[PDB]
């Protein structure tokens, strides 16, 4: 899928996203976890549900995991990384993807 989210692009090719005419390289899992919102645009993910979807089964509790993938991904995709627009948190129920503009 090629795929916009507001000054995000995603594009299949390789494991990276575009910012405004930056490329941003992303590990396996952190592309994983940014596509898998991106399909899920706007739908709260609880770190148990992107765990077993994007780990997967031996991972179960491993919730750290996912809060430092998403830390990575925010410190790679965020205008500032501390104060998160496009990967939000739901406050104890899960992260999600939005178009923030």
């Amino acid at each position: 899928s090629h795929m916009t989210i507001g000054d995000l692009t995603i594009h299949p090719d390789a494991y990276m996203v575009s910012k405004r005419g930056e490329k941003i390289e992303l590990t396996h899992r952190e592309f994983e976890l940014l596509y898998y919102l991106a399909k899920h645009i706007g739908q709260v993910m609880t770190r148990e549900h992107l765990l077993q979807t994007v780990w997967g089964y031996d991972y179960f509790g491993d919730v750290r995991t996912v809060d430092v993938t998403v830390r990575r991904l925010r410190e790679k995709i965020e205008d500032s990384p501390s104060h998160p627009t496009y990967l939000v948190t739901r406050r104890g129920v899960g992260y999600y993807l939005r178009n923030p503009e």
